[PDB]
């Protein structure tokens, strides 16, 4: 099987808009995982077919990962910050769905989890 087309960053039927709290996600979430050392697999969608998993996109059929989280925001995709915060979460799960309790790459998930967790409770009021 080919890989499937990656998750859509921009979309001409979506409203979109700009607010503080999403250039908070950019500036500063988004910012900070990405130069996490955990960062590396995350920046970019699964690609099933050079890491040898036939079976990934049966499993996972919500593919995200941080370099289309980081396009949508660069490209004002999103009207609300929800929206943003759910990619990462759907991200976050994906990779605990498909492997197993204290696997490493789940090790590395909870890791950035975390920091995102605290990242976003930081947002100023
Ligand atoms: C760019 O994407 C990758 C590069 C490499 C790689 O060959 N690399 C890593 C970078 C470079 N490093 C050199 C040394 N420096 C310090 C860091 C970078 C050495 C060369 C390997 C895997 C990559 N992609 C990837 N993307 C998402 C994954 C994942 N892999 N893994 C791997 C289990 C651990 C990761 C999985 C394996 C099986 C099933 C599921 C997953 C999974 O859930 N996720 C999230």
């Amino acid at each position: 099987s080919m890989n499937p087309p990656p998750p859509e960053t921009s979309n001409p039927n979506k409203p979109k808009r700009q607010t503080n709290q999403l250039q908070y996600l950019l500036r500063v979430v988004l910012k900070t995982l990405w130069k996490h050392q955990f960062a590396w697999p995350f920046q970019q969608p699964v690609d099933a077919v050079k890491l040898n998993l036939p079976d990934y996109y049966k499993i996972i059929k919500t593919p995200m990962d941080m370099g289309t989280i980081k396009k949508r925001l660069e490209n004002n995709y999103y009207w609300n910050a929800q929206e943003c915060i759910q990619d990462f979460n759907t991200m976050f799960t994906n990779c605990y769905i498909y492997n197993k309790p204290g696997d490493d790459i789940v090790l590395m998930a909870e890791a950035l989890e975390k920091l995102f967790l605290q990242k976003i409770n930081e947002l100023p009021t």
